[PDB]
């Protein structure tokens, strides 16, 4: 997915799972693209939905 627009200082609320190589789920894809960033790269998106 393109996280090009990240980090964002906050994310909305808004519930739109997706599952992580880390095997979280994350609660949107601005948590997840967040998380990519501070992961240096490392992490990617397996799959939408749960875990």
């Amino acid at each position: 997915v393109d996280c090009s627009e990240y980090p964002k200082p906050a994310c909305t609320l808004e519930y739109r799972p997706l599952c992580g190589s880390d095997n979280k789920t994350y609660a949107n894809k601005c948590n997840f693209c967040n998380a990519v960033v501070e992961s240096n790269g490392t992490l990617t998106l397996s799959h939408f939905g749960k875990c």
